[PDB]
C-alpha cells in the first residue's frame, strides 16, 4: 500500500466526513462511552430500571407526569413512545446536515437524495444508537438518562419487544470497536447505496460508494491493524440493520392498528410511506 495521490484523497475524503459527522452529532460515540464507563465524575445520567425510578426520573427526561391512578403500563408506554419519537425526528435532522456534507451528494439529482434518504436514516438511527448502548442499557435524553434494557423489555406487549433487537445488534456491533473515525464513513456508506428502490440515477451514486467503500477499506487497515477482515465484518452488519428495519415496521403497523392516541409524528409517516 502507498500513500500517493489516490490514498492521500481517500484520508482527506475521511477526515472530511469525521468533521461534518461532529459538527453534526453532538453526542458521538466518544463521549457517550466516557459516559458510559464513569470517566465523567460531576453529572452523570439518572438510571431509569423499573417503574418506580422511571416516575422518579420525569422531570429529568422530560416525560409527562403519572399520576398513581392512572393504567401505569399503559401510560409508561406512552412515555417511551413519545420520548423515542422526539428522538428519531432530531435524528434524522442530524442526518439529513450530515448528508449534504458528503462529497457528491448535493449534486445527485434531487429526487435520488430524497431517496437515499428516506431508505437510509432509519438505518444509520440504529447504528449509532448501538454507541449509546452497552449490554446493560442506553443513553437516553443527551446522555442526562440511562435506561435499561430489562426496563425496556418488560413493556407490556406489543412495546415490549421494541427494543430487543436494537440491543441483540449493538452488543455484537460493539464488539468491533469501530470509533468515531470509523463510523463517520460507514454511515456515508449506508446512505449512497446504489440499491435502493425507485433510484432514477444509479451510476451516480455507485461511483461515489465505490469511492466510499476504499475510504472505509484503508480507514479500518490504518486504524485497526490487527483486526482480522475488520472490514468485511462490518459490511455483513448491514444484514442486521435491514432486520431491525423490517420487524420495526411491523411492530408499528400493530401499534397503528390496535393502539389509540399514538399516531407517528408526520415527518416519521411521510419516510415510511411506500417504503418498500
Ligand atoms: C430507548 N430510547 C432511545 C432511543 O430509542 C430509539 C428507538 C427507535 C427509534 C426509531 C423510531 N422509533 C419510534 C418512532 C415513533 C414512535 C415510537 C418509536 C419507537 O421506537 C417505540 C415504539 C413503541 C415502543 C417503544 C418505542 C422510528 O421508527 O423512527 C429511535 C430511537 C429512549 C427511550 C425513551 C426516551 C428516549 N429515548
Ligand atoms: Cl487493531
Amino acid at each position: 500500500m502507498q500513500l500517493n495521490p489516490e490514498s492521500a484523497d481517500l484520508r482527506a475524503l475521511a477526515k472530511h466526513l469525521y468533521d461534518s459527522y461532529i459538527k453534526s452529532f453532538p453526542l458521538t460515540k466518544a463521549k457517550a462511552r466516557a459516559i458510559l464507563t464513569g470517566k465523567t465524575t460531576d453529572k452523570s445520567p439518572f438510571v431509569i430500571y423499573d417503574m418506580n425510578s422511571l416516575m422518579m426520573g420525569e422531570d429529568k427526561m422530560k416525560f409527562k407526569h403519572i399520576t398513581p391512578l392512572q393504567e401505569q403500563s399503559k401510560e409508561v408506554a406512552i412515555r417511551i413512545f413519545q420520548g423515542c419519537q422526539f428522538r428519531s425526528v432530531e435524528a434524522v435532522q442530524e442526518i439529513t446536515e450530515y448528508a449534504k456534507s458528503i462529497p457528491g451528494f448535493v449534486n445527485l439529482d434531487l429526487n435520488d437524495q430524497v431517496t437515499l434518504l428516506k431508505y437510509g436514516v432509519h438505518e444509520i438511527i440504529y447504528t449509532m444508537l448501538a454507541s449509546l448502548m452497552n449490554k446493560d442499557g442506553v443513553l437516553i435524553s443527551e446522555g442526562q438518562g440511562f435506561m435499561t434494557r430489562e426496563f425496556l423489555k418488560s413493556l407490556r406487549k406489543p412495546f415490549g419487544d421494541f427494543m430487543e433487537p436494537k440491543f441483540e445488534f449493538a452488543v455484537k456491533f460493539n464488539a468491533l470497536e469501530l470509533d468515531d473515525s470509523d463510523l463517520a464513513i460507514f454511515i456515508a456508506v449506508i446512505i449512497l447505496s446504489g440499491d435502493r428502490p425507485g433510484l432514477l440515477n444509479v451510476k451516480p451514486i455507485e461511483d461515489i460508494q465505490d469511492n466510499l467503500l476504499q475510504a472505509l477499506e484503508l480507514q479500518l487497515k490504518l486504524n485497526h491493524p490487527e483486526s482480522s477482515q475488520l472490514f468485511a465484518k462490518l459490511l455483513q452488519k448491514m444484514t442486521d440493520l435491514r432486520q431491525i428495519v423490517t420487524e420495526h415496521v411491523q411492530l408499528l403497523q400493530v401499534i397503528k392498528k390496535t393502539e389509540t392516541d399514538m399516531s407517528l409524528h408526520p415527518l416519521l409517516q411521510e419516510i415510511y410511506k411506500d417504503l418498500y
